[PDB]
DNA sequence: ACACCAAAA
DNA sequence: ATCCTCTATCAC
DNA sequence: ACACCAAAA
DNA sequence: ATCCTCTATCAC
DNA sequence: ACACCAAAA
DNA sequence: ATCCTCTATCAC
DNA sequence: ACACCAAAA
DNA sequence: ATCCTCTATCAC
DNA sequence: ACACCAAAA
DNA sequence: ATCCTCTATCAC
C-alpha cells in the first residue's frame, strides 16, 4: 500500500494574460517540512513575566508580561508573500501593473515521511539509527470555521522558507489567555519605588480555553495518505501599485503668472497678495498658498510614542504608515522595522544569532508631516506672530522640555483623507483577518488584504503519539518512542491583476538593478556565493508615480 | 497492502436544532488505546479471602470474599459520561435544557498498530529496541447477544479517559462465579470466636463457564483491518434535568390567612386550629398544617446500614438517593461517594496513589429526610406526649444506646412517591442492563438509563498469541514472543433534549464559574496548569427549579 | 459551545448579601419590590 | 431616587489613565524626564490637569464595540438625527432606525 | 494648525460651521472670497482692490 | 518560548529583545510585546470633562 | 406574556407582550405655553456653571 | 443613465 | 458625442 | 376524544 | 374555546 | 464564487 | 474538500 | 507530425 | 505525456 | 427504529 | 454490521 508518491513538485508562476489587459497571477508553492515531537504532551497554561526588566524605573516600554497557552499542535502558515512569488517578478508585477488582488488559495499536503530514531551502538560508541515507521501516523486539521485565535506566523518571521530548495518547519501553536497585567510608570532614576508591577490570574468571565481536538476534524495521515484543502476565494479590495505626490499645496489651480521667466535661470512671479482673487477661511485681506482653500486635507498629524494601556498593560498606539519627509521623522510617521532572520532574509553567511533588520519608509507622499516646520498661530490671524502668539515645536508641553505639541496633537478628522500602506516583498503579510468589533477600523497596518466576510482557516498539524510497551495513565510522566517527519506543502495562490497605462512623456522610475557595486540595487544581492548563499532584501513596491488630483 | 489510515479522528459534539425546542445532541468520542499481552495465557478461577480483615470481631463489613474468573480478554466501556461530552457542554445542556434521553451508540475500531519488543545491547549495557510485526494481530469481539455477564466499568473507575489528547487503556474481562461464602456477626472485641469464617467449593447446580472464543464471533484484525459497530437504539426512558421541593408540607391550598402584615417584618396568622376547616385522619378536634392531608408520601424512612446476607456473604443494602437535609443524614439518604483517579478527575499533579473522593448529595429536596426530627407518637393522638407515649431518636431499641427506631423503620408503601435519581457529569454511568429477574426493582441507583429491552453488547478485545519457533502443548509453561499494541476507537452517541421555557419571574439558580477564588465553581479548576495538569470535579444536573404540584 | 472550560452565567444566590440575591426580586410581606439593573453579555466572545 | 452606575463590559477596551504616557522622539530604552510626558506633569499651570484630559486616541485604526443594553430602565430604539453626517451609533441607547 | 510636508507649510481646512455668539471666525472655518467684476465688485469700483 | 517551566510555580521566558525577531515601528533594535505591533488600535483615550 | 418560537438552526423569534392600565386627568394648561426656564439661582455662583 | 473602479458595467 | 490614466460607459 | 409527556399526538 | 411550564391537543 | 454575519446565502 | 464559534457556503 | 517563432500552428 | 523563456504544439 | 422477550417482531 | 443465552431485530 505504499512506495508510490502522492503529489507532485511545482513552484512556478504562471501569468495569464487577457483582454483589456487584464492578468491571472498564478502561485505555485511547493515545500518540503519537516517536524518533531511536541515536548508537551499536553496543553500547557504558561505565565511570562520580565521582572529581570521591568524592575527599573525607566523600563516600562520593554514589558513582555503576558499568559499564553501552549498546544502541542504546529501551524502551518503561508501568509507572506516572500513565500509565493520571486523575487524578478515581484519587480515584474510592480514594474508592469497599476492594481493587484487576492483571489483563491488552495493548499495541499502529501509524501508523508515518519521516521523513529534509535541511538543505540553503546556497545562501542555513541551512534544513531534512522528508520522509518510504517503504522505511524501524522495529525492534520484546518479549522475552517476559525474557532481558535487568529495566529499570523508573519507575527513573528516563522511563516515558511522564502527558498524552495531548502527545507523548512512549522511554528508551534500558541494563543493569548486572560490575565489583567498592570505596571506604574517611572523614569530614568525618579524617587521612591515602582508602586505595584503585579500581574494577575484568571478571571471567570473572560476564561477561555480550547482544544484542537475538540474543535476541528482531525484527520489521520500514514504514509500512503494525502491531505486536501477545499479552495477559499477572497473576498477583498485591491491594491493599487502606484505612490503619489500631490500635498495640501499643490491640488488644483495653480496661481496665476504675471511675471514670466527671460533665462531657463530666473523665474517668475504672481499676483499681489493684498490684490489678489481667490478665497481662504482666515480673516487676513490676501492670499497665499499656504493659507489658500484645498479640497480636503492630505495625511494628518498623529501622536509620537502614545504608550497608552488597558488591563492588558501598556503597549505603543500603532499608526498609519505615512512618508517620513525631509524632517526624516520616522517613529513620527509610523515607518516599519523588520527583524528577519536567514530563512526570510539575513545574507547567509552571517555569524551570530543577530538577526538583520530593515526599516521601511512609506512612499505615499504629500501625506507625510515635517514635526520641525509644524506650528500653530493663534486667534485672529497675524502677519507675522509674536511670540505668545504662536506655539512651535520649541515650546515645552507639561515642563518637559523635548515634549513638545507635536507628541500630543491629533490632526485627524472629516477631511482628513489617505491612502492605504503598500505591501512589502519578502517578509511581507499577505492578508489578514478582520477584528470581531462590531465597529471596525478602516485597515490594519498589519497587512495589505482584509478579509471582509470569514478568512482562511489556518492548518493545524501534529505527528502522532507513538507508545511503547510500557503505559500507565495515573504514570507520573512517561516514555514514547523517539519519532520525526517531514511530508510536503503544495500551495496555490491566484491573483489579478491590469496593466499599467502609459500617459506621460517623460518615462518614469522603474525598479532596476546595478552592476557589481556599493548599490542597494546590485545584482550580486540576489546571487548565490561560492558556497550558496543568498539573502532576500526588500523590493520597492509602487515604482510608478500616480496622479491624485 | 498498508501504510494507509483505516479511521478518522474525531471528539465534537453537535447541537442540531429543531423546531418546538427539540435538540439533536451528537457526541463524538475518538481515543487512542493501548494494549499488552494478557499475562495468563488461559481462563484461571481465581478466588480471593481477605482472612487478614475478615478475622477481627469488628470487622465484616470490610468483607471481600468470592469467586471470579479472569479471562485473557479485555473490555472496552465507554458507559460514562466524562467520556462523550466535554465540561462546558454539560454546563449548556443542564443550564438550557429540561430533560434528556439516550437514542443511539456506534462504535469503531482503526488504526491498527502492533509491534514486538527486542530487549537487548546485551554487549554493551541493558537496551530496548522496539519495532511492529505486520502479520501480527489483534482480536475483536461483539456479545452482542449478551451471553456474558454485564461488567459496567464504572462500576469500578476503569472506563476510558475523560481526556482526548492523552491516551488510555482497557479493563480485563473478569467475572463473577458461585461459591456460597459465610461470615459470622461480632463486635469490637466482644468474647469467643468469629464462630465460621468459611469459603467453600463450586457447586453442580450454579456452575456457569463462559468462554469468549464459544459465544462471539472473533474477527481478525491486522494493521490495515479495521472494525466497526451495528448502530444500537437506545430503548429508554428520559431523564427530567429539573430539581424538586415541595414537601407534604407544601402541598396545595395554603391556608387561609386571618391577620394580614403591617411591615415588611411581623408576619400574619392564621384561623384557630380548633375552629378551623379542613381534613385530617387523627380524632383530633383541630387542624395544623403539621397533621393535615396530603396527596401522597413525598420520599420515606429507610433503614441505616442495613447489612444483609444470602449464600453470597453481607453486604450493604442500596437504597434511593435523596436530599440529605438539614439533618445533614449523609449515609440516611444514601448519598454516594466515590473515588475516581486521574484517567477520571483527581489533580494531576497529586502525589501518591491515594485517590481523590466526592460525595454527592442529591437535590430532590422535600424528599429528604431528618432522623433528628422524626418521631412516632402513639394510639389516640394527644396534644402534648407523654413519654411512655411517644418514641424518638433518643430511645435505644433492643438495648443498644445510638440504635433507634430509625435505623430499622421503612416509611415505603403504596401513597409512598418520589424523584428518579439524577446522572453525576464526569465519572457517572450512563446507561446500564436489567436484571433478569420475572419482577423488576423500579430503577438502578447504579445509573440513569436502564433498557427496558436487549442492551448494548460489550465490546471485547484481545491481542493475538504471537508464537516462537519452540512450542511444545504438553510443554509445562512456554515462551511468546513480546508484543504490544495500540488502536483508535471512536463512538457516536446520539441525545435528544429540549429547551426549558422561562415562566418564574425571579431568575433562576445557574450553573456558572467564578473568578480565582476559593469557590467551588472556580476557573481555574477547569484549567491546565504550567506543565500541563488538570482535574474534572462533577457538576450540578438539575441547577433549575421544577414543580411537583 | 466550543471552549471547555465552562463559562460566566448570570445566575442568582441564596438569601445573602450578594448582589444577585433572589430576596431583590421579590415580593415583601406588603408586598414590595425593586427592578436591579442586570448583566447583558454574560458571555466571552473573541475578537481575533 | 435610587441611583446605579453602569460600568461597560467590553474590556481591552478600557483605558487606565495613570499609566499612559507619551514617550519622545527617538525612542529612549529609559526616558530622561523631559524625555516623557505623564499623568503627574500639569498642563496650562493647573496641578490635577493633564495630558489625559485634553488628548484624544482616536483616528483610522483606533476600532470599538458597540455598547450593551441595560435591563430595566434602559432605551432600546431611537431615531437617527437629521445630519448630512451621522454619528458612529448613540450612546442613548442600542438600535437606531436606519 | 499650520502643517507641513515635503511640499512646504500651509493651513489645515476645516469643516465650516456657526460662528456662534463667540464671533469665533477663524474657530469654525468661516470662508472669505475675494472676487472681482466678472464675479460682482460693484461695477464702478475703482483700483485693482 | 524558549524557557519551559519546571512546576506548576516559575513561569517560562522568551528570546533576547535584542536578538527576537518580529516588526515594529520604533527605531530601537529590539522588540518587546509593548512596542510591537498590532492590527489595529483597540479602544482610544477620550477628553475627560 | 413572552413567547419563545424556535425554529431551525437555532433560530428564535421573541415575541413581547405588554399590556397596562393607564390613568389620565385634565392638562391644567388649555392651550400651548411658550415657557423658559433660568435658574440663576445657581448659575450664579462662581463655580457653578 | 445602467455602466458606483477594478471586473465580467 | 465626456465615465474613474488608452482604445473603450468596453465590458453592453 | 385521538392527542396517555416527551416525540413525530 | 382547558392538555402535562410558551406559542401549541402542535405535532393533526 | 453566489453564499458580504445574522437571516431566509 | 476552508465561509464569519457546530453540524452547515446551510440556508442553495 | 501538422504545429518551421512570432501569429492567427 | 517534450515544441522555440509560462500556462500552452495554444493557437487546433 | 419497528422488532418492548416470548411469539407470530 | 449490536436486540433480551445460537443461527436470527428472525420472525420482517
Ligand atoms: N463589452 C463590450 N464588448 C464589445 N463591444 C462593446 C462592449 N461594450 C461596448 N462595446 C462597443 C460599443 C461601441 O461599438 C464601442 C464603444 O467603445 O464598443
Ligand atoms: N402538528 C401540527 N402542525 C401544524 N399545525 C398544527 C399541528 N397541530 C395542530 N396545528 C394547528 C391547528 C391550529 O391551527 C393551531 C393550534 O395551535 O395549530
Ligand atoms: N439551505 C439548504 N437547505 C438544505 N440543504 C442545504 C441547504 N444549503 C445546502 N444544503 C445541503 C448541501 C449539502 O448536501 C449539505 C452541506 O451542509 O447541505
Ligand atoms: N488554439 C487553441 N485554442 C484553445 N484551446 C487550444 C488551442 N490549441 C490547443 N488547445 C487546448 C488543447 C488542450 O486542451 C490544451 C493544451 O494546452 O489546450
Ligand atoms: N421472519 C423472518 N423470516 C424469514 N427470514 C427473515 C425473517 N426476519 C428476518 N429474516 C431474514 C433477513 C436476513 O436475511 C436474515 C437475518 O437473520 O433473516
Ligand atoms: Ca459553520
Ligand atoms: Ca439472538
Ligand atoms: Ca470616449
Ligand atoms: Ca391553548
Ligand atoms: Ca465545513
Ligand atoms: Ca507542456
Ligand atoms: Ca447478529
Amino acid at each position: 500500500g505504499v512506495g508510490v508518491s502522492t503529489g507532485s513538485y511545482d513552484n512556478q508562476t504562471h501569468y495569464r494574460f487577457l483582454g483589456d489587459g487584464w492578468v491571472e497571477i498564478t502561485a505555485l508553492a511547493t515545500r518540503l517540512v519537516h517536524l518533531n515531537m511536541p515536548k508537551s504532551e499536553n496543553y500547557c497554561r504558561i505565565r511570562v513575566h520580565n521582572t529581570t526588566d521591568t524592575s527599573v524605573k525607566g523600563n516600562m516600554a520593554k514589558d513582555d508580561a503576558h499568559e499564553q497557552i501552549w498546544t502541542p499542535w504546529s501551524l502551518v502558515d503561508a501568509n507572506a508573500w516572500g513565500v509565493w512569488l520571486q523575487p524578478s517578478d515581484w519587480q515584474y508585477i510592480c514594474n508592469t501593473m497599476s492594481q493587484l488582488n487576492l483571489v483563491s488559495l488552495d493548499q495541499e499536503i502529501f509524501n508523508v515521511v515518519l521516521k523513529t530514531v534509535t541511538e543505540q551502538d553503546s556497545g562501542g560508541q555513541a551512534i544513531k539509527i534512522y528508520n522509518n515507521d510504517l503504522t505511524a501516523c501524522m495529525m492534520v486539521a484546518v479549522d475552517s470555521n476559525n474557532i481558535l485565535p487568529y495566529t499570523p506566523a508573519a507575527n513573528s518571521m516563522e511563516t515558511l522558507g522564502f527558498y524552495p530548495w531548502k527545507p523548512t518547519i512549522a511554528s508551534p501553536y500558541r494563543y493569548y489567555f486572560c490575565v489583567d497585567r498592570d505596571l506604574s510608570v517611572t523614569y530614568e532614576n525618579q524617587e521612591g519605588t515602582i508602586e505595584h508591577n503585579v500581574m494577575g490570574t484568571p478571571k471567570g468571565m473572560n476564561s477561555q480555553f480550547f482544544t484542537i481536538e475538540n474543535t476541528q476534524q482531525i484527520t489521520l495521515l500514514r504514509t500512503g495518505d494525502e491531505f486536501a484543502t477545499g479552495t477559499y476565494y477572497f473576498d477583498t479590495n485591491p491594491v493599487k501599485l502606484t505612490h503619489t505626490w500631490q500635498t495640501n499645496r499643490q491640488l488644483g489651480q495653480p496661481p496665476l503668472l504675471s511675471t514670466f521667466p527671460e533665462a531657463d535661470t530666473d523665474a517668475g512671479t504672481l499676483t499681489a497678495q493684498g490684490s489678489r482673487h481667490g478665497a481662504t477661511q482666515m480673516e487676513v485681506n490676501w492670499v497665499s498658498e499656504a493659507i489658500r482653500t484645498r479640497p480636503a486635507q492630505v495625511g494628518f498629524c498623529q501622536p509620537h510614542n502614545d504608550f497608552e494601556a488597558s488591563r492588558a498593560g501598556p503597549f505603543a498606539a500603532p499608526k498609519v504608515p505615512a512618508d517620513v519627509t525631509q524632517g526624516m521623522d520616522r517613529e513620527a510617521n509610523g515607518s516599519v522595522r523588520y527583524s528577519y532572520g536567514k530563512q526570510h532574509g539575513e545574507n547567509w553567511a552571517a555569524h551570530g544569532p543577530a538577526p538583520e533588520r530593515y526599516t521601511w519608509d512609506e512612499t505615499n507622499f504629500g501625506s507625510g508631516r515635517d514635526t520641525r516646520d509644524g506650528f500653530i498661530q493663534s486667534a485672529p490671524l497675524v502677519v507675522p506672530p509674536p511670540l505668545n502668539g504662536i506655539l512651535t515645536n520649541a515650546n515645552p508641553i507639561g515642563t518637559k522640555n523635548d515634549i513638545h505639541f507635536s507628541n500630543v496633537f491629533n490632526s485627524y478628522g472629516p477631511l482628513t483623507t489617505f491612502s492605504h500602506p503598500s505591501p512589502v516583498y519578502p517578509q511581507g503579510q499577505i492578508w489578514d483577518k478582520e477584528l470581531d468589533l462590531e465597529h471596525k477600523p478602516r485597515l490594519h497596518i498589519t497587512a495589505p488584504f482584509v478579509c471582509k466576510n470569514n478568512a482562511p482557516g489556518q492548518m493545524l498539524v501534529r505527528l502522532g503519539p507513538n507508545l511503547t510497551d510500557q503505559y500507565d495513565p495515573n504514570g507520573a510522566t512517561l516514555s514514547r518512542i523517539v519519532t520525526y517527519g517531514t511530508f510536503f506543502w503544495k500551495g496555490k495562490l491566484t491573483m489579478r491583476a491590469k496593466l499599467r497605462a502609459n500617459t506621460t512623456w517623460n518615462p518614469v522610475y522603474q525598479v532596476s538593478v546595478e552592476d557589481n557595486g556599493n548599490s542597494y540595487m546590485s545584482v550580486t544581492k540576489w546571487l548565490p556565493t561560492a558556497t550558496g548563499n543568498m539573502q532576500s532584501v526588500p523590493l520597492i513596491t509602487r515604482p510608478v508615480a500616480r496622479n491624485t488630483y
